[PDB]
């Protein structure tokens, strides 16, 4: 795994999350998701709904390297 996936870069987003206050004990992958798709929720995302698949595909992309980084657990 490349220098973005050792636990280092995994601290800094878990550090991320925790930041944002997205983060939470015995979260999973969508659960993460939808919380990181509410915190950009706004007017460019109703008013928009392309930046609004926007938001959420990155929601999903952030959930995803944080289940691989072990922040979150796999869905069921
Ligand atoms: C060990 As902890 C406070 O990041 O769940
Ligand atoms: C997987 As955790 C949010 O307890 O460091
Ligand atoms: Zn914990
Ligand atoms: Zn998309
Ligand atoms: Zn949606
Ligand atoms: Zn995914
Ligand atoms: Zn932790």
């Amino acid at each position: 795994l490349s220098p973005q996936y050792n636990w280092v870069a995994c601290g800094i987003l878990e550090g991320g999350l925790k930041a944002a206050g997205v983060l939470e004990e015995g979260q999973y992958n969508r659960e993460l998701a939808e919380a990181i798709a509410a915190k950009g929720e706004g007017f460019w995302t109703t008013q928009f709904p392309q930046i609004g698949d926007w938001n959420e595909d990155q929601a999903a992309a952030l959930a995803d390297r944080a289940q691989t980084c072990g922040l979150v657990k796999a869905d069921t």
